[PDB]
C-alpha cells in the first residue's frame, strides 16, 4: 500500500466528544508536520474512526510508523494510509 498524505485511524474511543477528539488528535499528530485537516464525524459510519490529512506524504508515513498502536484515551490506535480519494468521501 503506497504512502499518501492521509492516514485513516480506527479503534478510537467512541466515548469522547468529537470536538475534543479532534483537538487531542492534533495534539499528538502535529509533531509529524503541517496538518491540513482532521475529520471525525459523529455518524454511525464513522464510529471509532478519523482521518488526519497531512500536507506532506512523508509526514503521514512518519506518523503511521511512529504512532501505530499508541494508547490514546487508553485504546491502541490502528493506523493505515487512506486507500483512495474516494475513501473519505464514502465515509462522508
Amino acid at each position: 500500500m503506497l504512502p499518501n498524505q492521509t492516514i485513516y485511524i480506527n479503534n478510537l474511543n467512541e466515548k469522547i466528544k468529537k470536538e475534543e477528539l479532534k483537538k487531542s488528535l492534533y495534539a499528538i499528530f502535529s509533531q509529524f508536520g503541517q496538518i491540513l485537516d482532521i475529520v471525525a464525524l459523529k455518524t454511525l459510519k464513522m464510529r471509532g474512526q478519523a482521518f488526519v490529512i497531512f500536507k506532506e506524504i512523508g509526514s503521514a508515513s512518519n506518523a503511521l510508523r511512529t504512532m501505530q498502536g499508541f494508547p490514546f484515551y487508553d485504546k491502541p490506535m490502528q493506523i493505515a494510509y487512506s486507500k483512495s480519494d474516494s475513501d473519505i468521501v464514502a465515509k462522508i
